[PDB]
């Protein structure tokens, strides 16, 4: 009964079932140990800051197909990688189900400047859109990208593939067939003072880069024509051009 | 009481009064004898076919303030032109005062390669809009420039200034904050089979080359970021890039 893409998740995905919570829909992928994609709603009740980061691993599944803590050990220091959320912990923590913003299946390695400049600052933007008078909701979609060897978490003998790039595609209110979207991509190597409205891109290029279609219960009419033409919304972001 | 505008009609209009229509809402320019600009509501209830075209002088005005139909004599031989709707007849014609869709002050000397061709089209789409399913409102403003000597009407002796060229601002739905737009803007010359798509410009062009404030409802900051930005309303109206 929670939906938390509005007009229809992702497919493509490698797993056939979804995890539903308040706190997002997650389609984890088995061989890479990340999820594929993590599709959330932010509105006026969902942030909540100051809750605490306790990691676990996601008891909804098969311990073999995702990470555990003790999986990161080393990480920072061997690879400067931190715990990336997918679904963001400030915009998400007021649901029910808050603590699972910290499951592991939420979660990737992401290299810190990425994590502590560009992504940080795009979370903190996309979150500041729900304190307009006129936007009720942001229904989001974010995953990850496998171009090209990250190397390997130096704490773990499980199969993983770290990814090399992270995407967001994002629209308010009711549809992307009526209102303002944008989608952004960022490579794990982006520098730390890096601006985010620097990487705006289409959700076809994100599309054909990992096999999903987005947005994919929208009419075909409206997923050809606004899926190979940047959005607008990051203006409302602070971008410009 | 009829809000033909929604986010506020445009300020800098030369006459401090306009009149209010369920048609439209129409500033009228008595130095000129043509509006500064027209604003109207389409829905799924407005537009009618088959309407007759009666020319008449708008009532509503003192009769030196706008053009007869007299006015028009030997127009079209002399200059190619012809009687132009500012807010379009098939698109509005169902409403209760539809006849005042033609009152000589919606209407200007058109080339009428220009009215036949790239208008035409762009008149069609922005009806067609209406019949998606999402889409309950299309909020147009339009209107002309005035930059170059176009000449003179030959069946008149009363002073008016013909049009060099003509804008259309479009959103639907709520409010070009959280809703698709667009903007063109056609020079008289426009030749016959012009794609509308390759006139796609700013709303602040149009604010710049007219002296109006368009949407002057919106908040600040709105007006900032998005007027200088073109919209993607174009894309659903069989445009691209």
């Amino acid at each position: 009964s929670i939906d938390n893409c509005a007009v229809g998740c992702p497919t493509g995905g490698s797993s056939n079932v979804s995890i539903v919570r308040h706190a997002y829909t997650l389609n984890n992928n088995s061989t890479t140990k990340f999820a594929n994609w993590v599709a959330y709603h932010i509105t006026k009740d969902t942030p909540a800051s100051g809750k605490t980061r306790n990691w676990k691993t996601d008891p909804a599944l098969n311990p073999a197909d995702t990470l555990a803590p003790a999986d990161y050990t080393g990480a920072n220091a061997a690879l400067k990688v931190d715990r990336g959320h997918q679904a963001p912990l400030a915009s998400l923590a007021g649901v029910s189900d808050w603590e699972s913003l910290n499951y592991l299946s939420n979660i990737t390695p992401q290299k810190s400047d990425l994590n502590q400049g560009a992504w940080a600052r795009l979370e903190d933007q996309e979150r500041k859109l729900i304190d307009r008078a006129d936007i009720s909701s942001v229904y989001t979609v974010t995953g990850p990208l496998y171009e090209r060897d990250m190397g390997k978490l130096p704490g773990t003998q499980k199969a993983h593939t770290i990814p090399s790039a992270y995407w967001k595609v994002i629209f308010i209110n009711n549809s992307p067939a009526v209102n303002h979207y944008a989608a952004f991509l960022f490579d794990q190597n982006t520098p730390k003072g890096a601006d985010f409205c620097q990487f705006r891109v289409t959700v076809d290029e994100i599309e054909k880069r990992t096999g999903l279609i987005i947005w994919a219960g929208l009419p075909d009419d409206v997923q050809a024509s606004l899926k190979s033409k940047p959005g607008v919304l990051p203006e409302l972001m602070g971008c410009k051009n």
